Formats: structure tokens, C-alpha cells, sequence
């Protein structure tokens, strides 16, 4: 007689024999909550002989459920910069640390964000400063009333570095909530870029933000990193350039540390391929994002 089959959270599990009866020859079958989970390719267990479950593949040990990332039930479609629609961006952050900030969830419990928008811009004093973290809506004021999310720890990429007054390098961060969210059709993971070929010329993603109450976006093709040089060119191993000379003031709709957001078409997912950075006016129509490829096998090692 083995015992309570292991629980297998954001999962559960079926008897497959008679219910309740965790004695030798029993058979459970795991699975994962539809829709927004999925099992990590069926998780059948049954109570060998000996007094324990297992599965003559990875036996002893229970299946793990992950979420699905870069599929909203909200999608969207030239060029232009409009307002959104509850959906169309999911895995949207909003933050409030030093000032209005973005971000972009990652998974389960992590925000992808810039690093400079954890401190203080210079010319700026001192402060206490709490970390406050929103998301699941469109609205400022209703993203409040949500609430914000309590950050367990603060991870800041090695490479950023706070004396130096321009970062071309590093400017990235992970922020670990202490408490998973609850995954809707408003609030939903965006995934990561794995192809170099993410960052080529012409290439139209989309960018969100605010301003300022209710949240933004643009349609904006990848640029020659040329097209940013009043703002400065080794800034290509670490970032890439985007914008068109029509966008205006609108060629930075995205807040900062915000995501710039492409839907690969093979798979139909979306991945973030770049963080908004420490720019401040596009009076071009211009301005760079951090190369999220170049740390991906960063923010891997850091959610474990
Ligand atoms: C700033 O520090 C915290 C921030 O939450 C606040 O409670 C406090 O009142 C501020 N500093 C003081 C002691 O005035």
C-alpha cells in the first residue's frame, strides 16, 4: 500500500482505478489546468509493488506544469500609434518605483525590466522608494485598485553599472514576485527570443505604454542602428535601433524597461525582444532597445 499521491500544483490528478484506494496495482493520470497551463512534454503513475508510485520514465518523481507564454486571447492584426484593448497586451507591467516605469511578465512569478528604472536619474535626490508592480488591465487608476504585487527578491544584471552615465550594456533586471499570479485572459506571460534572426531590418513589432491614463501602443519596423546616432556605435552587440521618421513623438510610445513585443508568424507565439531603455525623446521618430537574446541565457538561470 503506496500512500496520497503528491499534489502537482497548478495540476491535479484522476484514479484511473478504483477511487480512493492508494493500495499496490492502483493507477493515477496527472494533468495540468487547461487552458493557461500545460504539462512539460502522459503523467500515468501507478503504486508499485514495492510501495511507491512511479512512471517507468522519470519514476518517483511528479510531472511539472508551466504556463503557456506569448498567446493572449486578444491579438491584433502599416503603421500607426492608437489606444489598446483589454487582451491585446497581457503580459503588460505597469510600474511605480522612481516614476511611471513598464514591464513585462515572464513566466509564472518573474517581471522582466530595465535596470536603470530600479534608481534614481541623476539630477534626481536620494529617496525612500517603494518597488510597486501592477498588472492586469489597461487602466491607471484600475490598475491601482487591483493593487500592486509584493517583490520577494531583486535580481540586476552584472553588467549594469550605476557610475557609468551611458549603459550600452546591461540594462536589464528581473524582479521575482512573492506570490504567483492569477493568470487570466487580461494577464498572461510573453515569451522569450531564441533566433538571432529576431533582429532584422524592416522587422514590425509592436510597443505599449503609457503616455497619461489609458495604456498606448505602436507598430514600428526595426531600423539601421544609423537611424540612432544623435543619441550616442559598438551599441550593436548590445542593442538594436527602431522607429520611422513618420511616428513623430510616438516612435517612444513604450514607458521604459517596457517590451518590445514581436509575433513570430511560424509558431504565431510573441516574444519580447527588447527592453525600452534610459532614451528620452524621439524627435526623429527614433530610439534603441536592449538586446534581450544577448541575456536570455541569463533570465533562464535566474528563474531556475
Ligand atoms: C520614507 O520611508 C518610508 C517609505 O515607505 C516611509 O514610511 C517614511 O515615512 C519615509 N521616511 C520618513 C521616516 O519620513
Amino acid at each position: 500500500d503506496c500512500g496520497q499521491p503528491r499534489n502537482l500544483p497548478n495540476g491535479d490528478f484522476r484514479y484511473t482505478t478504483t477511487m480512493g484506494v492508494n493500495t499496490y496495482k492502483a493507477r493515477i493520470q496527472y494533468y495540468c489546468h487547461e487552458p493557461y497551463y500545460k504539462m512539460q512534454t502522459q503523467g500515468v503513475y501507478t503504486c508499485t509493488a514495492q510501495g511507491i508510485w512511479k512512471n517507468e520514465q522519470k519514476g518517483e518523481k511528479i510531472p511539472r506544469c508551466l504556463p503557456v507564454c506569448g498567446k493572449p486571447v486578444n491579438p491584433v492584426e502599416i503603421i500607426g500609434g492608437q489606444k489598446a484593448k483589454m487582451g491585446n497586451f497581457p503580459w503588460q507591467v505597469f510600474t511605480n518605483i522612481h516614476g511611471r516605469g513598464g514591464g513585462a511578465l515572464l513566466g509564472d512569478r518573474w517581471i522582466l525590466t530595465a535596470a536603470h528604472t530600479l534608481y534614481p536619474k541623476e539630477h534626481e535626490a536620494q529617496s525612500n522608494a517603494s518597488l510597486d508592480v501592477f498588472l492586469g488591465h489597461t487602466n491607471v487608476e484600475e490598475l491601482m485598485k487591483l493593487g500592486n504585487h509584493p517583490i520577494r527578491r531583486v535580481s540586476v544584471h552584472p553588467d549594469y553599472r550605476q557610475d557609468e552615465s551611458y549603459n550600452f550594456e546591461g540594462d536589464i533586471a528581473l524582479l521575482e514576485l512573492e506570490n504567483s499570479v492569477t493568470l487570466g485572459p487580461n494577464l498572461l506571460p510573453i515569451c522569450l527570443p531564441d533566433n538571432d534572426t529576431f533582429y532584422d531590418l524592416g522587422l514590425m513589432g509592436y510597443v505599449s505604454g503609457f503616455g497619461a491614463h489609458d495604456l498606448r501602443f505602436v507598430r514600428l519596423p526595426v531600423a539601421n542602428p544609423q537611424a540612432c546616432e544623435n543619441w550616442l556605435d559598438v551599441f550593436s552587440q548590445n542593442m538594436f535601433c527602431a522607429g520611422h521618421p513618420s511616428l513623430k513623438q510616438d516612435a517612444c510610445q513604450g514607458d521604459a524597461g517596457g517590451v518590445f513585443a514581436v509575433r513570430d508568424p511560424n509558431t504565431d507565439r510573441w516574444v519580447a525582444t527588447g527592453i525600452v531603455s534610459w532614451g528620452i525623446g524621439c524627435s526623429r521618430g527614433y530610439g534603441f532597445y536592449t538586446k534581450v537574446l544577448n541575456y536570455v541565457d541569463w533570465i533562464k538561470k535566474e528563474m531556475e
